[PDB]
């Protein structure tokens, strides 16, 4: 689809077997997801934004289906306050920004 | 132009007589810039990210010209990290996310 930004670019997501709902974030590097129990091995890492750093569990190669896009690849866990879709699952989808 | 994701989406800005790197952010519902002085009134404001919140200046109304396009809305102004580009002033460049 084309998405426009006067409301919050939303999707839907499936990961873990769990549906979420998500924002498509050009301005994230990685994808970072709310508290949930994955399992999988991880690493811990630290992301900083708006307001400091959150300590995160990092997951490489986790399945995730976008929009009906099925990709592979890093998902972030840990206390973020809203669900992110970032470049790196961006790129997978091959969204673009446009003007 | 058409901007891909495999790199920041980093633009050159102008606001207030001077050239700054931003973020093209769709994550972010407000246009937020790194700590510097600014003419017009103003008035205190609290936003949240991850990690938390910050508290900055808001200013409406400021002219911002944005990869050769020039836009009026608000701007708030204090501790980011970085200078980021949200939808308030993404939709008045007729930005969208295509996939
Ligand atoms: C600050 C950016 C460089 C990076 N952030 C992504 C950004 O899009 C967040 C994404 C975001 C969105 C909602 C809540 C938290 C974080 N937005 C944000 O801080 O926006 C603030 C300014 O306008 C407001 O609207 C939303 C929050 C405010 S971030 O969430 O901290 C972030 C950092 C690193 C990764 N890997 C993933 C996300």
């Amino acid at each position: 689809p084309q998405i426009t930004l006067w409301k919050r670019p939303l999707v839907t997501i499936r990961i873990g077997g769990q549906l979420k709902e998500a924002l498509l974030d050009t301005g994230a590097d990685d994808t970072v997801l709310e508290e949930m129990n994955l399992p999988g091995k991880w690493k811990p890492k630290m992301i900083g934004g708006v307001g400091g750093f959150i300590k995160v569990r990092q997951y490489d190669q986790i399945p995730v289906e976008i929009c009906g896009h099925k990709v592979i690849g890093t998902v972030l866990v840990g206390p973020t306050p809203v669900n992110i879709i970032g470049r790196n699952l961006l790129t997978q989808i091959g969204c673009t920004l446009n003007f």
